Order: C-alpha cells, then structure tokens, then sequence
C-alpha cells in the first residue's frame, strides 16, 4: 500500500535545488506516501515537539511537574525567545514553557526543558522508549542548528518522524489525557501557517511543529491532520540543500505536503 499513485516528487526536489523527504500515512488503511523517506535530514526546531512530549510523559509518573514554575536568568535568552523574554522576569511553569517551545520554537523555553530532561540524551532515551532507533538529538539550541551535510548528530528520518507522532497523538505512547494536551499544543502552533496547513483545507484540524535551522536549505515541518469523515493522516515533510547559502522553502514544504495528500487519494 505504499506509492500506488506516483507523485512528482523528484521535479519538486530539483526545481528546489535540493533533497525533499516525505513520509504520509493514512491512519484508517494503512496506505502511505513515501519519498527519501529513510535518508536523514536535521531536525532543526522540530524536536520541540517530541520535547514537549517527553514532558508530558513524565508528567505521567510526576503529578504537578506541570504546574511547577521556572525562574531563569538572562544568560538562558538565546536568539528567537519570544515568549520567555516576555517572562524573564517573572518565570514560566514547565506547562507554559512547552507550550512556547511548540507553538512558537520559542529556544530559551527548549533548552530549559532539555535540562530537566537531562539534556539531547534523556529526549532521545525517550525516543527510543516509544520505538524510534532513529532520533538523534545531541546537541542543544542554537548549535544542533548546523545543519552539515552528511552530519547524523540532530537528525531523524521522515519515516521515523511520521511514526512516532502517530504513536504520541494517536496511539498509546500517552495516556490519553496527556495525548490530548500534546494534540492541542500542536493545534495551537503558530509558526506553520505556510507549510502543511498550507496544504490542508480550512475546515480539517491540524496540528504542526516546524523546524528551520538557517543553512543548507534546511527546514521542515510535520503535522497530524484530521479531514473530515475519514480517519487521520500524518505526515512529515523536511528538506535540504548541498550549499551553506542555499535557502529553505516554505512553499516547496506546502507543495510537497499537497503531494503527499494527493497520493494518499485524500480529497483537499
């Protein structure tokens, strides 16, 4: 069930200048889209999510972790830390952090929230504990940002990407109370408005982390999207390019995502 309508995916790629990688799997069937699915592309910004997750997670077994507030200094305000520097001087609760990290990349609130993790191992000892072998985070914001061709450190697959956001909205990676929560921060992003749900039509919900990491034209963007009276499809979309200078593409992303929907035979 995997490719029975062919996309030109490969005409996207190279009009970009680049590698484009997609991963579509329709929930209800078990039918997917796949392109450069298994190659590794940067992470960038989309490990907020996961992030967000693993405190979620832990959140299972720590009532009030939540709840608890975070005072931070200066020195933790990296560049694109909108809402934390809104917060500085007063704190933010684990909850209002992982929300920010979600919902707009915000970088001083992912770092923290690594630290109570124990850092890129503790996220991807979490990773590994739902089934992805593949995540890779090994670095903090904004250095696992480089986005070095050939570099696996911050890195996954499309493919792995796809299945563990499966497993963390809609299977049973969460219990269901925090399943929700996670689905919510996803739904309430605002940083995605022309990647997926560019893609995706304005009376379907959707939820996305985005990621950019600034070089080798490297970004990308993963979403949960529910279409009405069928069953949900997920999906990944990253991109990068051979050049430090290249540029990333936010309509190369929607483009692709519209690809990965048409193969799916998904009206939109």
């Amino acid at each position: 069930l995997t490719n029975l309508v062919a996309e030109p995916f490969a005409k996207l790629e190279q009009d970009f200048g680049g590698s484009i990688g997609v991963y579509a799997m329709d929930t209800g069937s078990g039918a997917t889209v796949s392109y450069r699915a298994e190659e590794r592309f940067p992470l960038c910004s989309s490990f907020k999510g996961f992030l967000a997750a693993a405190v979620l997670a832990r959140s299972q077994q720590q009532a009030g972790l939540l709840d608890t507030p975070i005072r931070y200094g200066k020195n933790a305000l990296v560049r694109w830390s909108p809402i934390s520097e809104k917060y500085l001087t007063t704190g933010m609760t684990v909850a209002e952090l992982s929300a920010a990290a979600v919902q707009y990349s915000d970088n001083a609130a992912a770092n923290l929230l690594l630290k109570e993790l124990g850092g890129p191992a503790g996220l991807t000892a979490f990773m590994r504990s739902i089934g992805d072998t593949t995540f890779r985070l090994d670095r903090w914001e904004l250095e696992l940002n480089s986005a070095i061709p050939g570099d696996a450190r911050d890195t996954s697959s499309p493919r792995a990407v796809t299945e563990s956001l499966q497993k963390l909205t809609l299977g049973s990676a969460l219990a269901a109370p925090q399943r929700q929560q996670f689905v919510d921060w996803l739904k309430g992003n605002t940083t995605g408005n022309h990647r997926i749900r560019a893609a995706v039509p304005a009376d379907w919900a959707v939820g996305d982390k985005t990621g950019t990491c600034g070089g080798y034209g490297t970004a990308n963007d993963y979403a949960v999207v529910w279409p009405t009276g069928r069953a949900p499809i997920v999906l990944a979309v990253y991109t990068r390019a051979p050049n430090k200078d290249d540029k990333h593409s936010e309509a190369v992303i929607a483009a692709a995502a519209r690809l990965a929907l048409e193969g799916l035979g998904v009206n939109g």
